[PDB]
């Protein structure tokens, strides 16, 4: 009962490549061409079984580890979260472990939030947008931003000062660049020559010994991201080693910095298009009347419209492009059965073109529903939905909050930029994203 093959022309590297220089025409086309939202390709070649018919997500999101095993698609992330840890440990602790990282960050922790998101925007903004007029790059001023204020929210005055947002930003670039993507499917490439020694190794011991000395700094006389994580408890009624807790700042840092990032940066290029004016407009009318302190509520119950436009600009050009799984026991999706060892795979950049849930779904329309229920999925669904996506819509709510109330921006070019999707997170191009800010203040 097997999901339609998409005819494999190179057999040593299936479709890796063809996916790779344009995912969203590749998916389409086998979609189109099997007639068949759920259909197989090969990376290099392994099966890989995509889930491209939204009214079949659930079937995907829904199973348990047992049946459908995330850990598998991650070996690459051992030397970053560390060995042992999240994706290397046994199931249950790596489920205790990403639940305390959760627990870090529910609604419960944000009281203070909103401010320190403000203040640090807006420190940011005094610094590096202090003409009347300027030209800058929005991608990488975003990705400042939402680094600093989450450095602001997650880390307490004494972590800061050892370590600031510009060096932390560092060590994360380390060991990011090490990585090889494509190495999940075929890692004979980890033998290849690099042109530069990596160094990720060394980037995570060094964040791992200051947090060792503040912690000794804090014995000697504590709620930040930090504090919580030292008092988490496993069930058996152990705590996490150092080497652990190392590994969940990693990646709670490591999650939202390109997601949120690029998705600041896409709203914020639809927002300031001119065709885009009466979404603008309606932006102003929600915010106009905040007052310049924000609180929780303000941005968590009374900016319903600013959300929609950051859910159509993840819907439309969603950062993570494939979601997938190790089949441990086979299950049926739609009218086949996928196999016991095939990759499954669920796609937010194909389900989110799906021209039934998503009518003209190269349109950003902050105003549409998904016409099929479930069919957005661009923080995930069921068992392993996004724990960080409050935290990251605060994040980037509060941002453009902050900085429409002071600037308006003008796109340097006629259109919102190109996706670009060389990188294994996808924003969009980046010498497309030059913007000049006007002041309204002079
Ligand atoms: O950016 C990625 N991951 C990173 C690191 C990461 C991994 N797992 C996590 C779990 C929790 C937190 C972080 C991570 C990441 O930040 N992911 C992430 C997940 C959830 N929320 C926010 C961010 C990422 C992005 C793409 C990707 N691939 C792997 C395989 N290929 S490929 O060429 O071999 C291929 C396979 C199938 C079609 S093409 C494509 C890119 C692999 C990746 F790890
Ligand atoms: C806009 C920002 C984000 C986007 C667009 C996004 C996207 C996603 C997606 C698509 C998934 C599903 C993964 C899957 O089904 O395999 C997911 C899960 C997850 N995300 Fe995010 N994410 C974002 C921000 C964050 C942040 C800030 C954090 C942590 C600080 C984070 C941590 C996680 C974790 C721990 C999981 C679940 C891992 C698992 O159960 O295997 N995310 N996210």
């Amino acid at each position: 009962t097997d999901p339609p093959v998409y005819p494999v022309t190179v057999p040593f590297l299936g479709h890796i490549v063809q996916f790779g220089k344009n995912p969203l025409e590749f998916m389409q086309r086998c979609k189109r061409d099997l007639k068949s939202g759920v259909f197989t390709i090969s990376i290099g070649g392994q099966r890989v079984t995509i889930v491209g018919d939204p009214h079949e997500h659930s079937r995907f999101f829904s199973p348990r580890n047992e049946i459908l095993s995330p850990r598998e698609v991650y070996t690459i992330m051992t030397p970053v979260f560390g060995e042992g840890v999240a994706y290397a440990a046994p199931y249950p602790r790596m489920r205790e472990q990403l639940n305390f990282l959760a627990e870090e960050l529910t609604i419960a922790k944000f009281q203070n939030f909103v401010p320190a998101i403000q203040h640090e925007v807006r420190k940011f903004m005094a610094e590096n947008w202090k003409e009347d007029e300027g030209v800058i790059n929005l991608l990488e001023d975003c990705g400042a931003m939402i680094i600093n204020t989450a450095c602001q929210c997650l880390f307490g005055e004494d972590l800061r000062k050892r370590l600031n947002a510009r060096h932390f930003a560092q060590l994360l670039s380390k060991m990011e660049s090490s990585l090889i993507p494509a190495a999940v499917f075929m890692p004979w490439l980890l033998r290849l020559p690099l042109p530069q020694s990596a160094r990720c190794r060394e980037a995570r011991a060094e964040l791992q010994k200051i947090l060792g000395e503040i912690i000794v700094a804090r014995e000697k006389e504590t709620s930040d991201l930090l504090g919580g994580l030292l008092k988490a408890v496993y069930r058996d009624g152990t705590r996490m080693s150092l080497h652990e807790v190392c590994g969940m700042i990693v990646a709670a840092m490591f999650a939202g910095q390109h997601t949120s990032t690029i998705t600041t940066s896409w709203s914020m290029l639809h927002l300031m298009h001119p065709k885009n004016k009466k979404w603008l407009d309606k932006l102003h009318k929600e915010i106009d009347e905040f007052p310049a302190q924000l609180n929780y509520d303000n941005v968590m119950d009374e900016m319903p419209f600013a959300e929609r436009c950051v859910r159509e600009s993840i819907r439309r050009d969603p950062p993570l492009l494939m979601v997938m799984r190790m089949v441990k026991a086979e299950v049926k999706v739609g009218s086949y059965v996928v196999p016991k060892g095939d990759i499954i795979a669920c796609s937010p950049l194909l389900s989110h073109h799906d021209e039934e849930a998503f009518p003209n779904p190269r349109l950003w329309d902050p105003e549409r529903d998904e016409k099929v229920d479930g069919a957005f999925i661009g923080f995930g669904a069921g068992v392993h939905k996004c724990i960080g996506q409050k935290f990251a819509l605060l994040q980037v709510k509060t941002i453009l909050a902050t900085a429409f109330r002071e600037y308006d921006f003008q796109l340097l070019r006629d259109e919102v930029p190109d996706p670009d999707y060389h990188t294994m997170v996808v924003g969009p191009t980046l010498n497309q994203c030059l913007v000049k800010y006007t002041r309204k203040k002079k």
